[PDB]
């Protein structure tokens, strides 16, 4: 059953959930600009995905306003802190398969999932909000497929080592917002489940096979 959107219960998880998304999409523009200092041919279609990523931002605070919540924008920060860290060492390093890695592959399969698990407990203006932004992070996974797909020769033990070093930190954030989650009505097995598909997906169509993906996936044991 849908929740009620007006309880002090629903806005206190919502106030951290919002300001979660928020982040996620002002560091997702942040970072598809900072890929085009690794990628100065894909300069102006970097600029293009960051500029929707800005449209989710905005529409996102729209959907904290329009509940009447202020967004806990300190927490957010606190909770991609150790992924935004590894992405500015990878950057630091010129590592444009670990920066696609994290971006455009693992923190758009964990929006995919957030928001396709969202949108059948979502209130009538963001449930509006939230189906205009999914369509742009399948975009997303795509660029980061093909990028991916098509250095994968030159860029395989890398992407198993960005694989292993971050897939544990998207699993301690889904251990981090389950509760919030669960007040805003979204199943923690429902978030996993998506997240996994959307990913082992994109493994796929990179070039990775079964027994390759399946050893990725057990990464996020640790
Ligand atoms: C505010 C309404 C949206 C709420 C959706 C549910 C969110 C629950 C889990 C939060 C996951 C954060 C995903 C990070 C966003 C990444 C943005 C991007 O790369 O385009
Ligand atoms: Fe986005
Ligand atoms: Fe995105």
């Amino acid at each position: 059953a849908l929740p009620d959107f007006t309880s002090d219960r629903y806005k206190d998880a919502y106030s951290r959930i919002n300001a979660i998304v928020i982040e996620g999409e002002q560091e997702a523009h942040d970072n598809y600009i900072a890929i085009g200092t690794l990628l100065p041919d894909h300069v102006e279609e970097l600029k293009r995905l960051a500029k929707m990523e800005m449209r989710h931002k905005k529409g996102f605070t729209a959907c904290g306003k329009n509940l009447g919540v202020k967004a806990d924008m300190d927490f957010a920060r606190e909770f991609f802190a150790p992924l935004r860290d590894n992405f500015q060492t990878a950057l630091g390093q010129g590592k444009t398969p670990t920066c696609l890695l994290i971006q455009a592959l693992l923190i758009e399969a964990f929006a995919i999932s957030a928001y396709h698990t969202y949108i059948p407990v979502s209130d009538p203006f963001a449930r509006k909000i939230t189906e205009g932004v999914v369509k742009d992070e399948y975009t997303h996974l795509n660029y980061g497929e093909a990028w991916l797909k098509a250095n994968l020769e030159s860029c395989r033990e890398e992407l198993l080592e960005a694989n292993r070093e971050n897939l544990p930190l998207i699993r301690r954030m889904l251990d981090q917002v389950a509760g919030d989650a669960a007040v805003l009505q979204m199943d923690k097995e429902d978030l996993i489940e998506d997240f996994l598909i959307a990913y082992q997906e994109s493994l796929t169509e990179i070039g990775f096979n079964t027994r390759e993906i399946t050893r990725m996936a057990a990464a996020a044991l640790v």
